[PDB]
Protein backbone atom coordinates (compact mmCIF):
# COMPACT_ATOMS: atom_id res chain seq x y z
CA UNK A 1 2.35 -2.98 -0.60
CA UNK A 2 0.00 0.00 0.00
CA UNK A 3 2.27 2.94 0.95
CA UNK A 4 4.42 2.24 -2.50
CA UNK A 5 1.03 1.65 -5.03
CA UNK A 6 0.86 4.38 -7.92
CA UNK A 7 4.81 4.91 -7.84
CA UNK A 8 7.03 3.41 -9.93
CA UNK A 9 7.91 3.16 -13.99
CA UNK A 10 4.28 3.38 -14.66
CA UNK A 11 3.64 6.72 -12.46
CA UNK A 12 1.44 8.40 -15.61
CA UNK A 13 0.14 11.90 -15.12
CA UNK A 14 -3.30 12.80 -17.19
CA UNK A 15 -3.96 15.36 -19.94
CA UNK A 16 -5.99 18.24 -20.81
CA UNK A 17 -8.64 18.15 -23.59
CA UNK A 18 -11.11 20.84 -24.57
CA UNK A 19 -14.39 18.32 -23.79
CA UNK A 20 -14.77 14.98 -26.05
CA UNK A 21 -14.24 17.46 -29.51
CA UNK A 22 -10.24 17.93 -29.23
CA UNK A 23 -9.54 14.60 -30.53
CA UNK A 24 -5.62 15.72 -29.78
CA UNK A 25 -2.81 12.69 -28.87
CA UNK A 26 -2.77 11.34 -25.69
CA UNK A 27 1.01 13.10 -25.28
CA UNK A 28 -0.24 16.51 -26.46
CA UNK A 29 -3.31 16.33 -23.84
CA UNK A 30 -0.23 15.03 -21.40
CA UNK A 31 2.21 18.43 -22.56
CA UNK A 32 -1.47 20.55 -22.55
CA UNK A 33 -1.64 20.28 -18.50
CA UNK A 34 2.04 20.50 -17.64
CA UNK A 35 1.74 24.05 -19.53
CA UNK A 36 -1.32 24.92 -17.59
CA UNK A 37 0.63 24.48 -14.45
CA UNK A 38 3.68 26.29 -15.91
CA UNK A 39 1.63 28.86 -16.45
CA UNK A 40 1.13 28.96 -12.54
CA UNK A 41 4.32 29.36 -11.47
CA UNK A 42 5.80 32.27 -12.39
CA UNK A 43 9.72 31.76 -12.04
CA UNK A 44 12.11 33.34 -14.74
CA UNK A 45 15.42 31.73 -15.67
CA UNK A 46 17.97 30.69 -13.09
CA UNK A 47 15.41 30.23 -10.28
CA UNK A 48 15.50 26.79 -8.55
CA UNK A 49 12.31 24.96 -8.15
CA UNK A 50 11.49 21.83 -6.15
CA UNK A 51 9.55 19.09 -7.78
CA UNK A 52 7.85 17.38 -5.36
CA UNK A 53 6.91 14.13 -6.35
CA UNK A 54 8.70 14.08 -9.44
CA UNK A 55 6.67 11.16 -11.77
CA UNK A 56 8.99 9.97 -14.07
CA UNK A 57 10.96 13.03 -14.60
CA UNK A 58 9.15 14.28 -17.70
CA UNK A 59 6.99 17.93 -16.49
CA UNK A 60 10.09 18.68 -14.95
CA UNK A 61 11.94 18.26 -17.89
CA UNK A 62 9.70 20.58 -19.90
CA UNK A 63 9.42 23.18 -16.78
CA UNK A 64 13.40 23.50 -17.02
CA UNK A 65 13.11 23.53 -20.96
CA UNK A 66 10.66 26.44 -21.00
CA UNK A 67 11.37 28.70 -17.75
CA UNK A 68 14.93 27.85 -18.11
CA UNK A 69 14.67 27.10 -14.11
CA UNK A 70 17.07 24.67 -12.09
CA UNK A 71 14.86 21.68 -10.49
CA UNK A 72 15.73 19.72 -8.13
CA UNK A 73 12.79 16.64 -8.23
CA UNK A 74 12.21 14.15 -5.20
CA UNK A 75 10.47 10.70 -4.99
CA UNK A 76 10.82 7.82 -2.44
CA UNK A 77 10.81 5.39 -5.38
CA UNK A 78 14.05 4.55 -6.48
CA UNK A 79 13.00 3.29 -9.71
CA UNK A 80 11.25 7.04 -10.57
CA UNK A 81 14.19 8.68 -9.46
CA UNK A 82 17.01 6.69 -11.77
CA UNK A 83 14.47 6.94 -14.50
CA UNK A 84 13.65 10.44 -14.03
CA UNK A 85 17.81 10.97 -13.77
CA UNK A 86 18.45 8.52 -16.96
CA UNK A 87 15.69 10.98 -19.11
CA UNK A 88 17.98 14.35 -17.91
CA UNK A 89 21.13 13.28 -19.05
CA UNK A 90 20.02 12.01 -22.20
CA UNK A 91 18.43 15.27 -22.81
CA UNK A 92 21.32 17.30 -21.76
CA UNK A 93 20.40 18.83 -19.04
CA UNK A 94 21.86 16.84 -16.26
CA UNK A 95 23.47 20.39 -15.12
CA UNK A 96 19.94 22.05 -14.61
CA UNK A 97 17.82 19.03 -13.55
CA UNK A 98 18.53 16.53 -11.08
CA UNK A 99 16.47 13.79 -8.97
CA UNK A 100 17.21 12.53 -5.81
CA UNK A 101 14.98 10.69 -2.90
CA UNK A 102 13.02 12.58 -0.37
CA UNK A 103 9.56 11.70 1.58
CA UNK A 104 7.32 15.15 1.24
CA UNK A 105 6.54 15.22 4.79
CA UNK A 106 10.40 15.39 5.81
CA UNK A 107 12.14 17.19 2.91
CA UNK A 108 15.64 17.36 3.74
CA UNK A 109 16.59 21.05 2.20
CA UNK A 110 16.79 23.83 4.72
CA UNK A 111 14.76 26.44 5.05
CA UNK A 112 13.80 29.35 2.11
CA UNK A 113 15.62 27.34 -0.26
CA UNK A 114 13.50 26.93 -3.35
CA UNK A 115 11.81 30.09 -5.45
CA UNK A 116 9.22 27.69 -6.63
CA UNK A 117 7.98 24.50 -5.61
CA UNK A 118 5.92 21.93 -8.44
CA UNK A 119 3.74 19.25 -7.31
CA UNK A 120 1.87 17.72 -10.20
CA UNK A 121 -0.41 14.67 -8.91
CA UNK A 122 1.73 13.81 -6.20
CA UNK A 123 0.25 15.25 -2.96
CA UNK A 124 -2.17 12.88 -2.69
CA UNK A 125 0.44 10.10 -1.91
CA UNK A 126 0.95 11.97 1.20
CA UNK A 127 -0.96 10.05 4.74
CA UNK A 128 -0.47 13.81 5.72
CA UNK A 129 -1.06 16.21 3.10
CA UNK A 130 -1.17 18.93 5.46
CA UNK A 131 2.47 18.07 6.75
CA UNK A 132 3.77 18.09 3.45
CA UNK A 133 2.30 21.79 2.45
CA UNK A 134 3.92 23.08 5.37
CA UNK A 135 6.94 21.42 4.51
CA UNK A 136 6.62 22.96 0.98
CA UNK A 137 5.98 26.37 2.59
CA UNK A 138 9.21 26.20 5.00
CA UNK A 139 11.30 25.07 1.93
CA UNK A 140 10.03 28.78 -0.19
CA UNK A 141 11.98 31.91 0.15
CA UNK A 142 9.58 34.79 1.01
CA UNK A 143 7.65 35.15 -2.17
CA UNK A 144 8.34 31.58 -3.05
CA UNK A 145 5.63 30.30 -5.28
CA UNK A 146 4.04 27.18 -5.35
CA UNK A 147 2.15 25.30 -8.31
CA UNK A 148 -0.09 22.22 -7.39
CA UNK A 149 -2.27 19.98 -9.80
CA UNK A 150 -4.05 17.36 -7.86
CA UNK A 151 -7.31 14.66 -7.74
CA UNK A 152 -9.81 16.07 -5.98
CA UNK A 153 -13.72 14.47 -4.93
CA UNK A 154 -16.65 16.50 -6.22
CA UNK A 155 -19.24 15.07 -4.18
CA UNK A 156 -20.60 12.02 -2.71
CA UNK A 157 -20.12 9.04 -4.85
CA UNK A 158 -23.39 6.81 -5.73
CA UNK A 159 -23.42 4.07 -3.27
CA UNK A 160 -22.99 1.36 -6.19
CA UNK A 161 -19.67 3.14 -6.97
CA UNK A 162 -18.23 2.82 -3.43
CA UNK A 163 -16.17 -0.18 -4.31
CA UNK A 164 -14.53 1.78 -7.16
CA UNK A 165 -13.62 4.99 -5.27
CA UNK A 166 -11.97 2.23 -2.75
CA UNK A 167 -10.09 0.21 -5.91
CA UNK A 168 -8.81 3.99 -7.51
CA UNK A 169 -7.51 4.66 -3.93
CA UNK A 170 -6.14 1.41 -3.41
CA UNK A 171 -4.16 1.13 -6.28
CA UNK A 172 -3.31 4.37 -6.65
CA UNK A 173 -1.91 5.15 -3.40
CA UNK A 174 -4.45 7.94 -3.27
CA UNK A 175 -4.28 8.23 0.74
CA UNK A 176 -5.26 12.08 1.02
CA UNK A 177 -8.34 12.72 -1.10
CA UNK A 178 -10.80 16.08 -0.16
CA UNK A 179 -12.75 18.71 -1.88
CA UNK A 180 -11.53 21.58 -3.48
CA UNK A 181 -12.55 24.15 -0.50
CA UNK A 182 -10.68 21.18 2.37
CA UNK A 183 -7.91 21.50 -0.11
CA UNK A 184 -7.60 25.46 0.11
CA UNK A 185 -7.98 25.40 3.46
CA UNK A 186 -5.29 23.27 4.21
CA UNK A 187 -2.94 25.56 1.92
CA UNK A 188 -3.92 28.25 4.23
CA UNK A 189 -3.18 26.51 7.66
CA UNK A 190 0.04 25.15 6.13
CA UNK A 191 0.93 28.94 5.94
CA UNK A 192 0.53 29.96 1.55
CA UNK A 193 -1.72 32.66 0.36
CA UNK A 194 -4.08 31.22 -2.89
CA UNK A 195 -3.11 33.18 -5.79
CA UNK A 196 -5.97 30.95 -7.51
CA UNK A 197 -7.93 27.65 -7.64
CA UNK A 198 -9.47 26.12 -11.05
CA UNK A 199 -11.64 23.04 -11.12
CA UNK A 200 -11.03 21.48 -14.54
CA UNK A 201 -12.28 18.61 -13.80
CA UNK A 202 -14.20 18.16 -17.09
CA UNK A 203 -10.84 18.96 -19.27
CA UNK A 204 -8.56 16.46 -17.40
CA UNK A 205 -11.69 12.99 -16.94
CA UNK A 206 -11.32 12.70 -20.65
CA UNK A 207 -8.03 11.55 -20.70
CA UNK A 208 -8.54 8.93 -17.58
CA UNK A 209 -10.36 6.46 -20.35
CA UNK A 210 -7.64 7.08 -22.92
CA UNK A 211 -5.24 6.67 -20.60
CA UNK A 212 -6.70 2.93 -19.28
CA UNK A 213 -6.62 2.29 -23.55
CA UNK A 214 -3.11 3.33 -23.78
CA UNK A 215 -1.73 1.29 -21.00
CA UNK A 216 -3.62 -1.73 -22.17
CA UNK A 217 -2.30 -1.15 -25.69
CA UNK A 218 1.43 -1.44 -24.12
CA UNK A 219 0.51 -4.52 -22.09
CA UNK A 220 2.92 -6.90 -24.04
CA UNK A 221 5.74 -4.80 -23.70
CA UNK A 222 5.25 -3.26 -20.03
CA UNK A 223 4.80 -6.67 -18.56
CA UNK A 224 8.64 -6.94 -17.77
CA UNK A 225 8.37 -3.22 -15.70
CA UNK A 226 5.26 -3.59 -14.57
CA UNK A 227 4.95 -7.44 -13.70
CA UNK A 228 1.58 -9.47 -14.21
CA UNK A 229 -0.39 -7.70 -10.91
CA UNK A 230 1.10 -4.64 -11.65
CA UNK A 231 -0.06 -4.11 -15.02
CA UNK A 232 -3.64 -4.73 -13.52
CA UNK A 233 -3.61 -2.35 -11.36
CA UNK A 234 -2.29 0.18 -13.52
CA UNK A 235 -5.01 -0.36 -16.09
CA UNK A 236 -8.09 -0.97 -13.38
CA UNK A 237 -6.49 2.47 -11.84
CA UNK A 238 -7.69 4.85 -14.61
CA UNK A 239 -10.70 2.81 -15.84
CA UNK A 240 -12.38 2.87 -12.33
CA UNK A 241 -11.14 7.03 -12.09
CA UNK A 242 -12.94 6.83 -15.72
CA UNK A 243 -16.31 5.36 -14.15
CA UNK A 244 -16.34 7.65 -11.44
CA UNK A 245 -17.61 10.80 -11.90
CA UNK A 246 -16.68 12.21 -8.27
CA UNK A 247 -12.89 12.25 -9.30
CA UNK A 248 -11.74 15.20 -10.00
CA UNK A 249 -8.96 17.41 -11.08
CA UNK A 250 -7.94 20.52 -9.46
CA UNK A 251 -5.03 23.65 -10.14
CA UNK A 252 -4.09 25.28 -7.53
CA UNK A 253 -1.39 28.24 -7.06
CA UNK A 254 -0.09 30.00 -3.57
CA UNK A 255 2.63 31.96 -2.45
CA UNK A 256 4.86 32.36 0.44
CA UNK A 257 3.92 35.94 2.56
MG1 LIG B 1 0.40 9.00 -10.55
Amino acid sequence: SDPFAGLGAGNIHLGYFDGPDDAATLAEAADRLTDQLIARLPVVRDHRVLDVGCGVGKPALRLAGDLGVRVVGVSISEAQIGIANEAARAAGLADRVSFRYADAMRLPFPDASFDGVWAMESLHHMPDRLQALREIARVLRHGGVLSIADFVQLGPVREQDEEALRAFRSGGGVHTLTGIAEYEAEIADAGLTLTSSSDISANVRPSMVRTAEAIRGAADAFLPLMGEEGLRRLIDNFERAATVPQIGYALFAARRS
